[PDB]
């Protein structure tokens, strides 16, 4: 038993990490088959970060301006272009380290694991959501940039994320594979307005059905309620609103303690009512919702990776 | 900026996890060189673990009753011996992809990553703490015997931690890589008691320093305390006492905050008077103790590894 916010294993990830330099800046880059993937803005300078011409500024750059170093092999660029915000860099050598691989786009309320580098190096790893407003609260210092987020399904890594930026506000915004932004953030210095961030519901109910399976039973009371009726007391709460689509998912955590949903529901809208009065749920004096139902059933039944 | 419960990337370790096979018990083990390194209770069934005489249980086992696998390699065991809770298993094929290594005894409060592995492959990856009195708070299903802690320090994989058992009441308890338990315990299905859970408290104000370095600052009073009146208040609520040796380990931090270590003191003691009032600090409405002070430097610096 016990609970912990858990990431998956880096190994596959951490051999397709390289450095990429151009000029005077350095980040990281992801290396699979025979192509680099890195932010854009490793083209830019301090002053150009404030308004850059992206497309002019690539142009002053050719395929022997770029130095990706993999450790201490050093591959050669034949190839370049820009992809949205990322560029892909061609280089003569693919990384034998190579995984089975997919790039994924995922929706808010997802969670994925982190590894954080710098220099084309391995930092450390944690878990994280994507918020409903498309930023993540990550742990990223200057160099970070191009560090990735990812899953692994079998014996496949999902790409899901790539980190471009920090936030005036302190919080992280990046792109897909794809160098598509998360969110309406752009790639340059100026201040960006993030939404509203409200809590992820069905992570906060797959979550107390983990601490029903792991024995915490306070909170459960003798009320039920409805699915409109929660809604208008989650909304009240910056609660995203429940749907039946969530219900269906949630399904098997409520077989496997035989606690229904909406009963669920109800021991959650009291304790937004009351608040949870000095107690803890799994070691939290808050509620939680970094956990998806999924991450719950892979926990609880010990799924491993090949 | 930000701050969140890292583990060190797992890759060096996740390719030094075999499956340990004997009779009817799998479990995993740890293969560096031409060992493989796993609990003892390996050799027992569901009924002798009530009170295993482990020397006359290993008696009527030879080197063909074990079986080791590394995901489709078979190492073939020529040698066999039992090194307190540990069984040592002299295998034909050096691991190739053993890395530079030490084995560590860890002491209370220190923290460590721990990859779950179930049948010798890789679950998810943790950071966690030597509790004070000698149990890990992990999250470990049946199978998961033989996980391991460590930690990265340049190159080399530090391992400090070998599991073996959950305890009665839901926490964890293992060996060093010598196979000397951590604390009291013994390898046998038997009411055992853990001692009172103490809060380390020098790793609390390492993580104050870290909501200072990331701008949470409200907590910082006026006040100022000495060291003698901040342990009467924290051994009332079950505070390690400080010592000098914590306060010259701090003081980095304090350097880079500009916060002497016995204002933090003064800060701490009216936290733990007058609680937290409902607010909260880097996102947590509790007082964490998972992180030493060398964790939020190397956080907070972007320390790598080789
Ligand atoms: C320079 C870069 C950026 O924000 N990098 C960073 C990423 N993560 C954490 C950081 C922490 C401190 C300083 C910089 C950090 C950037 C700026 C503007 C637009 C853009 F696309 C990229
Ligand atoms: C059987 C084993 C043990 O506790 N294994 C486990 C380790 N971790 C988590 C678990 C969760 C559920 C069930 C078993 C778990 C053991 C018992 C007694 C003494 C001993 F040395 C080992």
């Amino acid at each position: 038993s016990g609970f912990r916010k858990m990431a998956f294993p880096s190994g596959k990830v951490e051999g397709c990490m390289v450095q990429v330099t151009c000029g005077t800046t350095t980040l990281n880059g992801l290396w699979l088959d025979d192509v680099v993937y890195c932010p854009r803005h490793v083209i830019c300078t301090s002053e150009d970060m404030l308004n850059p011409n992206y497309e002019d500024l690539l142009i002053r750059k050719s395929n022997h301006n770029f130095l990706v170093q993999a450790g201490n092999v050093q591959l050669r660029v034949i190839g370049h272009s820009m992809q949205n915000c990322v560029l892909k860099l061609k280089v003569d050598t693919a990384n034998p380290k190579t995984p089975k691989y997919k790039f994924v786009r995922i929706q808010p309320g997802q969670t994925f694991s982190v590894l954080a580098c710098y220099n084309g190096s391995p930092s450390g790893v944690y878990q994280c959501a994507m918020r409903p407003n498309f930023t993540i609260k990550g742990s990223f210092l200057n160099g970070s940039c191009g560090s990735v987020g990812f899953n692994i399904d079998y014996d496949c890594v999902s790409f899901c994320y790539m980190h471009h930026m920090e936030l005036p506000t302190g919080v992280h915004a990046g792109t897909d594979l794809e160098g598509n932004f998360y969110g309406p953030f752009v790639d340059r210095q100026t201040a960006q307005a993030a939404g509203t961030d409200t809590t992820i519901t069905v992570n906060v109910l797959a979550w107390l059905y983990a601490a029903v399976i792991n024995g915490d039973r306070w909170f459960l009371n003798r009320f039920t309620t409805t699915l409109n009726d929660f809604n208008l007391v989650a909304m009240k709460y910056n609660y995203e609103p429940l749907t039946q689509d969530h219900v269906d998912i949630l399904g098997p955590l409520s077989a496997q303690t035989g606690i229904a949903v909406l009963d669920m529901c109800a021991s959650l809208k009291e304790l937004l009512q009351n608040g949870m009065n000095g107690r803890t749920i799994l070691g939290s004096a808050l509620l939680e919702d970094e956990f998806t139902p999924f991450d719950v059933v892979r926990q609880c039944s010990g799924v491993t990776f090949q």
